[PDB]
């Protein structure tokens, strides 16, 4: 859970979400909070375009994926697990 893939895939689903949930919700913040941790951590200056960073991040998003939900989703996860 060293990079914020798994919380966004296990809690939000199809692609990476917006910064109002990403900077403020634990489901995303237990990992990295946003493009500030992710541009400094990813080695590349990705944060210039949400679609381009999210695509490099989305290219990662198939690398730490087990085929089942682990520890982060809750049974009332915002609008359930």
């Amino acid at each position: 859970m060293g990079i914020d893939y798994s919380g966004l895939r296990t809690i939000f689903g199809e692609k990476l979400p917006e910064s109002h949930i990403f900077f403020a919700t634990v489901a995303a913040h237990k990992y990295v909070p946003s493009y500030a941790f992710l541009r400094r951590e990813l080695g590349l200056s990705s944060a210039h375009t949400n679609r381009k960073v999210w695509k490099k991040f989305v290219e990662a998003y198939g690398k730490a994926i087990p085929p089942a939900p682990p520890a982060p989703p809750l049974t009332l996860s915002k609008l359930e697990h």
